[PDB]
């Protein structure tokens, strides 16, 4: 079946309007993947140590020591908005829909090709490329999710973001258990602190192998491989933002005095002594009913320790937060001006709100007796130092998460954000994930692994440390996916128009190529349109 | 039926999504109309003369002389976008739809009320208002369009634009035939030019009366009046704009030389001698194939005489144009800051494009022999004077309308634009109307006329020039309409996002009221989204 | 729709004209002359020609 | 039968000048080798 | 006109109107175009100067060809470089049928 | 249409031909003011740039399904039926001076 | 511009912008692609409308 294609190229996205403001978005995405022979046909357990870095009292956060099992397989990840939608599409989705539902997903590998490089060592010397018509491309689709979940979006290693630009899969590797101790220290810290990699705990050792836990298919040119259709089990993602804070929840105080002429200084006036007002308060002490005192239903948002690093058996790690900022570093293949030189990533900090965010500088604590103006001794301000440290206040320690905490889930981040994420297999689970807006609880699509089957030479001896020598082979194959969403059309509820993504005299050139054909994909806001929270 | 309401107030707009990217927009609009007794119960033929103004050699365009028949009836006009949609709605329609179809229209008059004012001439003196429970409000709906078509949008005299602000109908009046001569003159013109109103031509006299050609209903409080549903016969209005001009129609010339490094000065190069190129030209003379010479299918847009005033039996009038600018003057009730003082209208010049527009300064004409660089004697430029006038060039006279003229229809102008317009009853008709995007050819909704029936006093004598004296009466009544459109949802066809109406840190306050409750409705662009013309 | 006359005649007479009663540049209505604020019977916008 | 139009008239719009097209009676065809 | 020695009213002149009769473009063998797509404007040209046949609503779709990228063993998406590919080219037969 | 730049398929059955590189216009602003040999001072001639509102970057990959044909493969279009008026192969000669 | 910069060389204006695609177009829209001289004679000589 050499002279016959086994698939079709399709990179169109279709919006099929169903019944009652609900539409069905079908994002088709296909690409040409380039894959090289494994640098090593073996599984390696590799340790990464960098104490020297962390050895510098004050450089703890720069800790990279970990252990990973390097597999001879590559992973074809497409989990990132940039892989399915282009700027124009994102505008549409983001501007006219009000919520998105992730529905199904399927992939296929067609028109497989395997070539061979001959080093025609003549003069220059030359180099030749030929077709190995009988060579095979190994494919494995871990449907039962046996293998560790390794989303490539976290290291900006997904498939390209341009339909017309060949891409490639990423070398697959996963974490291996290890013990490590690193004790905090600042510039002044005396003597060498404790910084040591202890090793591996036998009881947590898990050496995974694809061969052993997943059936492998060998695809020759004539062959093709197709995944079935997976249907997710995720909650709907919203494309609306709330803005209210406890200070804007409920019936505003009745103004007994209203302005009588336009004017920035023409304010209205409640017109009632702060301690002779009616209403509800949760302060059994005072008779003071103020906008900061009046009782609200619950609390929109919470406060958490900032730049807090906790430690467990593998080392320190930043205490994650649900507030509002992700920082995305990437490049060339996923945005970053294509013609850009050097090897410095491009990046952005997607800022998302005032929906649950906090201004620490505005926080403060007072003595139960109240008694204002409050005395310095009865107030702990975000200015008074903790532990004697000049740069540490109670807020860095503070946590106001509790039974009344209201909160929203992560918004979509085009085009660098991950789309769906697998849930933790713990008995109690995170009320949300910080990395993706969609989390398949029970079932998530299985990972797809590719690998160029070993093209041996006439000389091969299993019983020899040597290192099998094989014909230089590589494979190019097309990949095609289909991600289906279900979305609801938004409606206008206010008299005033609203936030909409548009092209300006300023963005204009972030959506077109240049005289050299350089390109780039700029990030974009996703939940632009207020929604009444209460 | 005095103590019982006869209608419901509804000012909601509903979008009902049907099948296949088509939605049904139902704009409901109801309002409280205030109506006063006729200043005169009679029909008057009134002449308006202002020669003194036009008598000033050079002030011809300021000619207002006309004759009109003043009727004792008021007209309830709702034909203007501002009456049916608010800013938020217009954004939705304009941003997500790709074409609009005017479908049906119906009105109703309910909860009629008639009051009487008593001048309690005590001290101040006082004033009293009472209910005339047996008084009637006269209503007439000219279904057969017997009466002259007088759209109130042309003089900014529609119903209000705010649901919560009582409005009023406009005194109805229509043109009466008259003869008038006014001869052009400029400041220097010598002797008094000819400026005279000749009178009326018996053969064109048409004195229209509602009583005589329309059935009138008398509505007392308990009564209510409802129009049936009219279905228009109009072409679809587009919500997309084209941008191509003959210079951008077709296969661009093949560049034999392309840039090799980014750079504003790194241009591509056709790479072929202008007279040794292949292609098609409509210039049988030259061998010059240039972007301004190469042959295009037809012509996008045309050129017409500018600030041309033509004259017919009623006087001078500006020669109308289909190009791209309307100027809208209005106020208080239809936009203009509500609290604004004085009596100076608010206004704007809706600029709409580069779709068919022309830059006269760029036009020029040359001798058939061609022969360039062209000699002054073989070129008439938009600079060389015509008729000796320093400020007149051939372009002011010029007209390039013909068999190849491509062209689009008027876009919607929110909120001051008229919605539909009646077609001329001439054997040959305008390929379009400059005042509205929708033109019912055969059938247009009939005009609705209101009038407070005469509340006579005990003293009334028909046979006396006097002037019937009647009890001071006035009526308030609610009006409610329903305009239905059918629209298609737009799709993304380019890789780049597109123009979208949005709220900025700049418009923000054009969509909210002030501390005094002042309000205003700012105009907005309607066909924002390119469409491939060819 | 003819312009609304704010002043109407009060006695028969060939010279008893009505009067729009509004400054030519402070009137409301539609014009196709993006320059001026002059809305005159020769300036006001008409459907077609 | 027929009409008269401005000759060697170039009009201008947002992309530049362009010859005012005509319906009269002449097209000029430049080509080569592969098409004659 | 305008003082120009080489400009007369005719160069300005236009006598197109309600009584203008006129015919469409004739076929030009063998260099003329056959059919042309109509402008998507609300008002359209009474004719096209480039072809005698104009499909109003529907015109045949354009056919685009392109040699798929024949990569070499060395290819790196994340590099400004400029993908290097094996020099490839294609020959193929085309066959059409136009019916009048 | 490639006929406007004489870039169609060959005209001889027995002579291999080739397709043309596809390219299309992109919106741009440009001013050029008329002038004749005598015109004084440098006239206005400038390319202003691109208007964001008329930007349309088209991609085949993104808006058309692509087929990959290997030797053994073949591709066929269906039959399109035009909607055009008849073209005449007759000429009229009368002018107002010969009517009636 | 240099070309058009020559007062009197306006018609020789070529400035434009184009998007160069990596695709080629197979155009057959031209009489010469479908009929040869002999055929054109026949059509043109004996038919009255096409």
């Amino acid at each position: 079946g050499v002279g016959i294609s086994t698939g079709t190229f399709n990179n169109q996205t279709e919006f099929k309007f169903l019944e009652n403001g609900w539409v069905e978005i079908t994002a088709n995405s296909s690409r040409l993947v380039h894959l090289n022979m494994p640098e090593s046909e073996n599984y390696k357990r590799v340790v990464v140590n960098n104490m020297d870095k962390t050895a510098v009292k004050g450089n703890m956060a720069l800790d990279d020591i970990h252990v990973e099992i390097v597999t001879p397989w590559s992973l074809v990840d497409a989990n990132a908005w940039g892989v399915w939608f282009n700027p124009g599409d994102w505008q549409l989705i983001v501007n006219t829909m009000s919520e998105l539902h992730l529905v199904s997903f399927e992939q296929e590998i067609f028109n497989v090709v395997l070539k061979t490089v001959s080093e025609s060592a003549t003069q220059p010397p030359t180099k030749v490329y030929n077709n190995d018509l009988t060579a095979s491309l190994m494919v494995a689709l871990d449907s039962n999710n046996t293998m560790p979940f390794t989303p490539a979006a976290m290291r900006s290693e997904t498939l390209g973001f341009y339909p017309w630009k060949p891409t490639i899969p990423t070398p697959w590797r996963y974490y291996f258990q290890w013990d490590r101790t690193l004790i905090p220290s600042h510039t002044g810290t005396s003597g060498t602190p404790t910084n040591v990699y202890h090793g591996t705990d036998p009881d947590d050792v898990q050496f995974y192998t694809i061969e052993n836990s997943v059936p492998v298919h060998l695809l020759r040119t004539g062959d093709e491989f197709a995944t079935g259709t997976f249907f997710f089990d995720c909650k709907p993602c919203r494309l609306t933002h709330t803005w209210q804070t406890n200070r804007a929840l409920g019936l505003p105080p009745f103004l007994n005095s209203l302005p009588q002429s336009e004017g920035a200084t023409n304010f209205g006036d409640i017109g009632v002594q702060q301690d002779k007002r009616r209403g509800v308060t949760q302060m059994g002490n005072t008779d003071y009913i103020t906008e900061a005192t009046i009782m609200r239903p619950a609390e929109v948002g919470y406060s958490a320790p900032y730049y807090s690093f906790e430690a467990s058996t593998q080392g320190p790690f930043k205490t994650p937060i649900a507030a509002g900022d992700p920082r995305y570093a990437f490049g060339r293949q996923h945005g970053q001006k294509t013609t850009t030189t050097g090897e410095t990533p491009e990046r952005f900090t997607y800022i998302a709100h005032q929906d649950t965010g906090r201004y620490p500088e505005g926080d403060w604590i007072q003595n139960i007796n109240f008694n204002l103006p409050v005395t310095n001794d009865n107030v702990l301000l975000p200015t008074d130092p903790i532990g004697g440290k000049t740069g540490i206040n109670y807020t860095n320690i503070f946590n106001t998460y509790g039974p009344l905490t209201a909160l929203n889930n992560v918004p979509p981040v085009y085009p660098n954000g991950q789309i769906w994420d697998k849930e933790f297999d713990t008995d109690l689970k995170p009320r949300l994930h910080i990395n993706a807006p969609f989390v398949c609880q029970n079932n998530c699509p299985g990972q797809l692994f590719v690998k160029v089957a070993p093209n041996l030479t006439n000389q091969y001896d299993p019983d020899a440390s040597a290192n099998m020598s094989r014909i230089v082979t590589y494979s190019d194959f097309w990949w095609k996916g289909k991600l289906v969403f279900k979305a609801k059309l938004r409606a206008s509820h206010t008299w005033n128009p609203i936030q909409q993504m548009s092209i300006n005299v300023d963005n204009q050139f972030n959506y077109v190529p240049n005289n050299i054909g350089a390109m780039k994909i700029v990030y974009e806001k996703s939940q632009l349109a207020p929604r009444k929270l209460y």
